[PDB]
């Protein structure tokens, strides 16, 4: 799907890819090189597992904090810009791309987590999470709710555990020290309690994810959300009357939310690395091209210093920005997906209730040394076959399966094709796995 003098670009499908698409085709006017912008489902783990080989996008475009495992694996060429052009970027968004070194993508964007409020429900949003309870009660007499947000990934509800002291790995001297992990001291206890009891007392629901949180906040049913840039767009078009604004603090201590740089990379496999870098310098992180994918989903706080100028006029902006100043930068080193693997999995749980707090987050102390691990086949399971724990083990195997975390929930639930001893159990294996 490769080929000299085409360019495809991977992009997750919460951004502007329509925008970054018109930007393609001005590139393709000008140059006749086609460009294809793509934004396949788990398009990060799809990466890493493709461009393993030879295969996968020209450009990848992700948060920074999953570059430094790629790099480690050799998947990224190193990027050459001049010193001009370095020079038109913020140094802190070069920062985050720089691994062991080298430049290993192109900054485009500073994405932080605000408080996003219905100005109609909420005309005053709350300052702390502790009201929210109050809050919610107040407004579930009024047939709405206080507060939605996704649940099922460990970005949204990091700043709340990071707010007291939760933290990743410590950084020491210039250094991550990778064997001070922080996610199971006292503060990111009290913030994942927090949480507990927020769904403990119907404030939230557990089973909240993106889309519903999104739907509800957009439809004018819930007084709050948390969400990025990136969910502007959707919110104008429906006229909820909404602002952007610091999150609340815990305990008296500011949320923290991890702050990503929205990143591109180019494929070490790929024979148009030229033509990437200059559809990266000069069409893309132009004052234009950035607009063209901003006007689709906004970027955030860009890299780009011109731009950037601009856009800091927007309250939405000037709000993500002091969310971010808060918060702190991801690291980009390799062990941060196995990181969020651990702390995803500890929220689900602990939200769910089929853990404690206190369990959930030791065991993803542990797990956070780890990497995530699938279901493989203990034993022969024929079709149709009920399934016990003696027919499932875990795995750390890649193209990763079903999370091993699941082997409990896939007891009695039958596969639907013969799987072989030792072969990795995949989620289009087992009947009725959607839910
Ligand atoms: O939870 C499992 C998940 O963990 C890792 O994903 C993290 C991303 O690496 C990280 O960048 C961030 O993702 C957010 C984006 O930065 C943001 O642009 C927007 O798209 O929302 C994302 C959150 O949904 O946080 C997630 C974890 O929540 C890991 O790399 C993934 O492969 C893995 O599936």
């Amino acid at each position: 799907k490769i080929e000299e003098g085409k360019l495809v670009i991977w992009i997750n499908g919460d951004k502007g890819y329509n925008g970054l698409a018109e930007v393609g085709k001005k590139f393709e006017k000008d140059t006749g090189i086609k460009v294809t912008v793509e934004h396949p489902d788990k398009l990060e783990e799809k990466f890493p597992q493709v461009a393993a080989t030879g295969d996968g996008p020209d450009i990848i475009f992700w948060a920074h904090d999953r570059f430094g495992g790629y790099a480690q694996s050799g998947l990224l060429a190193e990027i050459t810009p001049d010193k001009a052009f370095q020079d038109k970027l913020y140094p802190f968004t070069w920062d985050a791309v720089r691994y062991n070194g080298k430049l290993i993508a192109y900054p485009i964007a500073v994405e932080a987590l605000s408080l996003i409020y219905n100005k109609d429900l909420l005309p005053n949003p709350p300052k702390t999470w502790e009201e929210i309870p109050a809050l919610d009660k107040e407004l579930k007499a009024k047939g709405k709710s206080a507060l939605m947000f996704n649940l099922q990934e460990p970005y949204f509800t990091w700043p709340l555990i990071a707010a007291d002291g939760g933290y990743a790995f410590k950084y020491e001297n210039g250094k991550y020290d990778i064997k001070d992990v922080g996610v199971d001291n006292a503060g990111a206890k009290a913030g994942l309690t927090f949480l507990v009891d927020l769904i403990k007392n119907k404030h939230m629901n557990a089973d909240t994810d993106y889309s519903i949180a999104e739907a509800a906040f957009n439809k004018g049913e819930t007084a709050m959300t948390i969400n990025g840039p990136w969910a502007w767009s959707n919110i104008d078009t429906s006229k909820v009357n909404y602002g952007v604004t610091v999150l609340p603090t815990f305990k008296g201590q500011p949320s923290k939310p991890f702050v990503g740089v929205l990143s591109a990379g180019i494929n070490a496999a790929s024979p148009n690395k030229e033509l990437a870098k200059e559809f990266l310098e000069n069409y893309l992180l132009t004052d234009e091209g950035l607009e063209a994918v901003n006007k689709d989903k906004p970027l955030g706080a860009v890299a780009l210093k011109s731009y950037e100028e601009e856009l800091a006029k927007d309250p939405r902006i000037a709000a993500t920005m002091e969310n971010a100043q808060k918060g702190e930068i991801m690291p980009n080193i390799p062990q941060m997906s196995a990181f969020w693997y651990a702390v995803r999995t500890a929220v689900i749980n602990a939200a769910s209730g089929r853990q404690t707090v206190d369990a959930a987050l030791a065991a993803a102390q542990t797990n956070a040394a780890a990497n995530q691990a699938s279901v493989v086949a203990n034993q022969l399971i024929p079709i149709n076959t009920a399934l016990t724990l003696v027919m499932m083990r875990s795995e750390v195997v890649t193209p990763v399966g079903i999370p091993a975390e699941d082997i409990p929930r896939l007891v009695s639930m039958q596969v639907n094709r013969a799987v072989p001893l030792g072969t990795t159990l995949m989620p289009d294996m087992v009947k009725g796995y959607a839910a």
